[PDB]
């Protein structure tokens, strides 16, 4: 296997786009991952924030799959968590330990960020459980309930 | 009536009022009292434009709180407002603060770009409450939650 996972730099909107493209497939909803994307003014002041990381993996130069990530700097103590919001992996390039290099790669930028978990979401559908599997060896399970509050 | 409004970086004093807030809607006030941050680190915080902080008061004191996350999507030029933590004193509980406190949070995330808000809600017994305040203001999702550590 080449794989190289990387995390993308202010000076990487372009690959940031082709992740897009990546998720959008991935999630089978290409229309809210590509149909509206970003200027590139806001795609990089994003990526030059305190607290977004996006991670690209790419073989011989090609982008199969990414994960976002958010930090949480928290209130009540002096600590930190990383919030994983999309994680994915192209359908021809699963089973491979993709997302699990993904994954270690955000512990080892955890680590040195001074952050001492990280945690994400996982829908419960049919659509899931490869997630849910990849989720139940690397953490700890609970079942928690999500709530959507619209904003005009 | 009722008075929420957001935190500021010079209201320090008020957020370390509202980490007791937190600590006896919640039990643990050793996790959110028990080791608070330096005056220097909770400014910063607040002095950051994601992070969200919001205290009802009613004749000038804490009874409900609401700590939140704004981020900002890449996929499009969008933002969610994640809230992190939600409580209110237990003497005033049931007198439609916890409703106020999400009404202001709606109109601030507007003048964000936020589309939507989301909430996790745990499902002790302790919190029927909150996922009844939830259930009516959002539609209900059952999601899986995992903590990895970094270790
Ligand atoms: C979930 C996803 C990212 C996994 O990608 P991946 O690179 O294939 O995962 P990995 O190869 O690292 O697999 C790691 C482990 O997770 C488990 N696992 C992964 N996929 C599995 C599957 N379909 N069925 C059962 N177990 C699975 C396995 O234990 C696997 O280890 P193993 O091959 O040694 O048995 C990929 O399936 C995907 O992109 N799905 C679509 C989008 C999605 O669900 N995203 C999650 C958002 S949180
Ligand atoms: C959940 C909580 C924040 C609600 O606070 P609140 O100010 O009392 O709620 P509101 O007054 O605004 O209630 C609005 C609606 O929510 C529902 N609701 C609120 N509390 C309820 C309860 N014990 N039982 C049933 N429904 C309830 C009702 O529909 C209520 O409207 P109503 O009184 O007119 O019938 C509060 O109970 C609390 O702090 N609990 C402890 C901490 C917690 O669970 N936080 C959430 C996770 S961070």
């Amino acid at each position: 296997m080449s794989l190289d996972v990387h995390q993308l730099s202010p000076n990487e909107v372009a690959l940031m786009e082709t992740l897009l493209a990546t998720f959008g497939e991935a999630f089978n909803d290409m229309e809210t991952y590509t149909g509206n994307r970003p200027r590139g003014a806001y795609s990089r002041r994003l990526l030059e924030s305190d607290y977004f990381i996006a991670l690209a993996a790419l073989e011989y130069g090609e982008i199969v799959g990414g994960l976002a990530a958010y930090e949480l700097k928290k209130f009540e103590q002096e600590r930190s968590e990383i919030y994983i919001y999309d994680l994915a992996v192209a359908k021809a390039h699963r089973r491979r330990g993709i997302a699990t290099a993904l994954i270690e790669k955000l512990k080892e930028l955890g680590a040195a960020r001074g952050a001492y978990v990280i945690f994400v979401q996982a829908d419960t559908a049919i659509e899931d459980e490869p997630a849910i599997a990849l989720y139940s060896k690397l953490g700890v399970r609970e079942e928690v309930l999500h709530f959507d509050i619209p904003v005009s």
